[PDB]
DNA sequence: GGGCCCGCAGGG
DNA sequence: CCCTGCGGGCCC
C-alpha cells in the first residue's frame, strides 16, 4: 500500500527475521524479494544474495528481477532455468522508474529522482558478494529510487531484468560514519520475536 | 481459487 | 554436514 519510509521506523533499524520486516510494514511480503502491484509499482525490496546478478554497492544497486525458475515440488528459490519477463513485481518495479515503461529494451530516467520511492532492506545472506550486508538479520537502510532496468543475459546464460537502484534519502547509510553515530545514539539493536531469546535459554 | 515466493528449519 | 519442501500473505 504506502510508499516512502514507514513513519517512526528510522534507517539502520534491524529484525532478525523477514516475518518481523513484515509486521513492521517495512517490507510486507514474507518471502518475495520485491513488494509490488503490476500496475502501480514497487513499494520496497530486499537485497539478501537470492539472485547471482546482483551486484551491491552501498549507495548504488543493480538489482535483480525475480523468476525465471521453475518451482516445481512446492519450492521458493532455485536457479535460472528461463527468462524473466517484465511482468508481476519486476513489472510493479519498472514503474517507479520516471520514464515510460518499455518492456523489450526497458528504460531510464533522466530525472530519477523524480521516480517512485523505493524502501530497501539489507539481509545477511547478501554478505557473501557484498560489503554493505548487516552481521546479521535484516536492516532498513533507507530510501532509493529506480534510474533505469533493461534486459540482459545473467551469469546462468538467461535473460534477467535488471534495476539500477540509487539511493535518495536524508538519513545517512548506517555503513557511513555517521549512520553509525546515529544508531549509537538511538539505541538501535536486532529486535527478535517475543519469546525467541527465552527459547534459546533452552540449550539444556 | 491459483500463482508466487531474495526463508527457514526439521530431518536426512 | 546437506537437502527438502512447508506455512501464509499478498497478488491477480
Amino acid at each position: 500500500n504506502h510508499y516512502g519510509p514507514i513513519p517512526g521506523i528510522p534507517v539502520g533499524t534491524m529484525w532478525r527475521f523477514r516475518v518481523q520486516v513484515s509486521e513492521s510494514g517495512v517490507h510486507r511480503p514474507h518471502v518475495a524479494g520485491i513488494h509490488g502491484r503490476s500496475n502501480d509499482g514497487a513499494y520496497s525490496l530486499v537485497l539478501a544474495g537470492g539472485y547471482e546478478d546482483d551486484v551491491d554497492h552501498g549507495n548504488f544497486f543493480t538489482y535483480t528481477g525475480s523468476g525465471g525458475r521453475d518451482l516445481s515440488g512446492n519450492k521458493r528459490t532455485a536457479e535460472q532455468s528461463c527468462d524473466q519477463k517484465l511482468t508481476n513485481t519486476n513489472r510493479a518495479l519498472a514503474l517507479n522508474c520516471f520514464a515510460p515503461i518499455n518492456d523489450q529494451e526497458g528504460a531510464e530516467a533522466k530525472d530519477w529522482r523524480s521516480g517512485k520511492p523505493v524502501r530497501v532492506v539489507r539481509n545477511v545472506k547478501g554478505g557473501k558478494n557484498s560489503k554493505y550486508a548487516p552481521a546479521e538479520g535484516n536492516r532498513y537502510d533507507g530510501i532509493y529510487k529506480v534510474v533505469k532496468y533493461w534486459p540482459e543475459k545473467g551469469k546462468s546464460g538467461f535473460l534477467v531484468w535488471r534495476y539500477l537502484l540509487r539511493r535518495d534519502d536524508d538519513e545517512p547509510g548506517p555503513w557511513t560514519k555517521e549512520g553509525k553515530d546515529r544508531i549509537k545514539k538511538l539505541g538501535l539493536t536486532m529486535q527478535y520475536p517475543e519469546g525467541y531469546l527465552e527459547a534459546l535459554a533452552n540449550a539444556h
